[PDB]
């Protein structure tokens, strides 16, 4: 060949600088020097996004009866605590189970602040997003972690010490699943300049035992991305979390009874951190499998949230013993977008989802673990009133965690190329504006930069027509709501299961 | 360990049919029962495209004086023919070189009709685009191949017999590249229900021999995908391809000189076909690398094409002994969209290209072979007149072939779900209309269904702003005009050569 | 019951694919008469099916 005869000309001809370090703006330049008269018609910008954050919410699953897996697990752990290990008989099954859920929220908070501490020591020349973009996506000021890192470390250690006052079973996979999910960095590819997936809890459950009418886990809001929160705000959040937890007699005898039934080696163990413990991003395909099938349900509903025609639709877990035979009722109203309007794009999520999977042959565990974060709407919630500004949807069942939002961190194409935060569901609405089509195209390109990005459903407001899954398909199926509800029931039963 | 002690429920809960055969419309249905009142706001339509045809054009490599690599190769092959072996003095070097260029067009046409005949025997139940969609994308009537298979077979055999009468050197790797490109299907993911890439000539060079002005090569059009031409149109094309070529007495004199110079074994031989010669799709990442880094230049300019301010910009490989010292002359003008107006989206190609490659370490052969189909504009061609409706762009030296446009085949949105043909460049213009945005969105989704799809530069007419490369970048670099011209000179010289 | 060839609104239906395959086997491999298309042969085969259903 000619290439074998003259390899020197081929070598000197094709020496190009590869491996551009992502994290800053790049300008391609002009091939035509007279193209400056067409200013916006030539796109010389080139931005590579680096961080996608999955804003998740811990849930016990769908529950409207006593036949829910949460109530079955409550009855089983109550039998193991009292009827086999001599309990105190000052509480029911549901009080113990809501106490266990409060433990889950505590361990999620500890893994969250441990990830916040461990992220800030990551520095590399090939990625300029490390570690400021991850701290921006977590809603924490990076200067407050640069300046007082030792205070952050000792606060994390003190959280791990104070969380050991109560007890929780180690063999329950719910705790270790939430702690592993909330404390990981997951690259979308096995390359040195990959993109970071993340899991930030926006919801934490706060114990609210007031009155005789039963306990309740009220919502507690976590810092959203772009809010520069310091260590004092996280300490205030932690003290608000254990305000009604420590100093409670019922919680004290519950911790004593769990410490009696399960041994000292049978309880969970929060690991101590120090100055040499840092985490690196790992490649997890099973994380990408459930990230791909993740379906957003929108921002949660609080007591302060105003809804026209929807009163009392807050995301609370109730423990009223006078109604429903004292069941742990938790079924929320989805589709709320954070404010009081119609949110036309959420109608695109009313079709049956497409379960996409890598490879050709799929095991049962792969299909079950790929549908952990999926949620399909089933029936519209009937409003109590003649006028209704939003539209809410009741699901047919969800897993141990739902997805509310997503967060994109990428460099801006305009001066001075700082980080931009883009919050979006799977559904993206593009209304009548000349500045919204190019922004939506840039958001689409930034989404498809990631490998297993969730399947979007873009609604165009000027054509009154939405679009299906905007993702590349390899081996897919159509999932009905009944089969996904069955898989969610299996997942919630297996996660809350404890061995006796 | 709930999955271990209850494996039957885990096995039964995840029995899903995953191998969905592409090639038909799929209605996912409504997950919410009352979502049928939202009309097009719930998109329950899912289509997977199957055919991407890359429409190319053979070129000598932008000759503009005697110092071009094609003229140097003409001098080298003329010294090899007439100085090393006792030849004739009736023909010059440029006549022999353009005879060799016309032999490439004849071999491309033979491989074209051979692929038309060999495609129609492809059938698999998991891909319903076989073989009707490939025959639609190749521009033939699919029913005419099935109804007249015996007349189609001997036509290809007679084309091979009447094109094998002349000689062309097999040591020259121009023919062994073009014939290998023009036949054979190329899957994009090496799976069973993969997507097929193709290569079809948009045009071919028909030999016409004039008097003292020269033996200039002329354009000859080819049927596009929405034509459904029968066998007699291809017979007419083959008849006027060699109408003034087989009727020339001096043609065989220089044809036999190649035979006696290069021997009887170092010649290009055409493979005869029978009823069992069936081609199969193969996986080649070398083809996908140059498919991914490909840039469209537009439709060729003909003598019948009307251009305001561009009277003599027709694509012709001229050779006049009177002017330019008897050199082969070929400098086409790109940027022609087929109509007599300026294509607004062609301004987006004035930025520097992005060479994206898989993996981390790239050899020099991979870099020089990944830039074969790319073509970058350098400077606008000066119009001859006070007004000009289109805008044409002169290249900085193109490679051995140029991509005109692309043809994409997919099933229809509505009844009866027949094949639809989409013709688009690398630049897609979305004008301000009611229904163009969702058509552009489904075009984008169908393009990103393909794995190594070319990078699209979408220009929006409402915002008067275009966007950069719409492709997933993995390991990329910015290519300037000078480096790509340096690569293209090497890639032109490496094909037009003889190692003796 | 009613004998049917299946759903067919395109040329990608299995009835048309079987018609093309049996037409190729009849003509292009076994020297057919070229006075009819694939579909005429396939409708003739369906008429044979109705005849054998009547006999049974």
């Amino acid at each position: 060949a000619w290439y074998a005869r003259y390899p020197h000309i081929l070598e000197e001809a094709t020496r190009l600088p590869f491996a551009y370090p992502i994290g800053q703006y790049y300008d391609t330049g002009y091939s035509v020097a007279s193209a400056t008269e067409w200013s916006k018609y030539v796109d010389t910008s080139l931005t590579i996004p680096g961080v996608m954050c999955v804003n998740f919410t811990p849930t016990p699953g769908e529950s409207y009866n006593k036949n829910s897996p949460i109530n079955i697990a409550a009855q089983n752990v109550y039998t193991y605590v009292r009827h086999m290990n001599s309990g105190h008989a000052n509480y029911e099954q549901a009080d113990l189970m809501m106490y266990l859920l409060a433990m889950d929220s505590l361990y999620i908070f500890h893994s969250y602040v441990r990830k916040i501490l461990a992220i800030s020591k990551l520095y590399t020349p090939v990625n300029k997003y490390f570690p400021r973009a991850l701290l921006v996506a977590l809603g924490v000021d990076p200067e407050d972690v640069f300046a007082n890192q030792a205070q952050w470390e000792y606060f994390v250690n003190m959280v791990a010490y104070r969380a050991g006052a109560f007890a929780a079973p180690a063999s329950m996979t719910y705790y270790e699943r939430h702690a592993w999910m909330s404390n990981g960095l997951y690259v979308d590819q096995d390359v040195t300049r990959a993109q970071i997936y993340m899991f930030k809890p926006t919801m934490l459950w706060k114990y609210e035992n007031l009155g005789t009418t039963g306990t309740k886990l009220v919502p507690l809001m976590m810092p959203k991305a772009g809010d520069n929160r310091k260590l004092v705000d996280f300490q205030v959040l932690f003290n608000n979390l254990v305000s009604t937890m420590l100093g409670d007699e019922d919680f004290g005898i519950m911790s004593g009874d769990v410490f009696k039934a399960f041994g000292a080696d049978g309880l969970v163990k929060l690991l101590a951190v120090d100055s040499t413990t840092m985490t690196l991003p790992t490649y997890d395909p099973l994380i990408l499998a459930q990230i791909h099938s993740a379906r957003a349900v929108g921002a949660p509903i609080l007591e302060t949230s105003t809804l026209t025609g929807f009163p009392g639709r807050q995301w609370q877990i109730t423990q009223n013993p006078d109604v429903n035979n004292g069941a742990i009722i938790f079924h929320p109203s989805f589709g709320y977008d954070g404010q009081d309007h119609e949110e036309l794009s959420f109608r695109a999520m009313c079709s049956n989802m497409i379960l996409n999977l890598p490879g050709e042959a799929h095991s049962a565990e792969m299909i079950i673990e790929a549908t952990r974060l999926a949620t399909m709407f089933q029936v519209k919630a009937v409003p109590a009133g003649d006028t209704s500004k939003p539209v809410l949807y009741l699901p047919n069942g969800f897993g141990t965690e739902v997805v509310n939002d997503y967060t994109m961190i990428s460099v801006d194409k305009a001066t001075p190329h700082d980080l931009t935060i883009h919050t979006f569901f799977n559904n993206i609405l593009v209304p009548n504006a000349k500045e919204n089509y190019v922004a939506n195209l840039e958001l689409l390109n930034n989404i498809i930069q990631f490998d297993w990005a969730p399947q979007l459903y873009l609604t165009y407001g000027i054509a009154q027509e939405s679009f299906g899954p905007f993702a590349q398909l390899n081996d897919w199926t159509i999932l009905t709501g009944e089969t996904l509800a069955r898989m969610h029931e299996v997942c919630v039963t297996s996660m809350f299961d404890v061995p006796q």
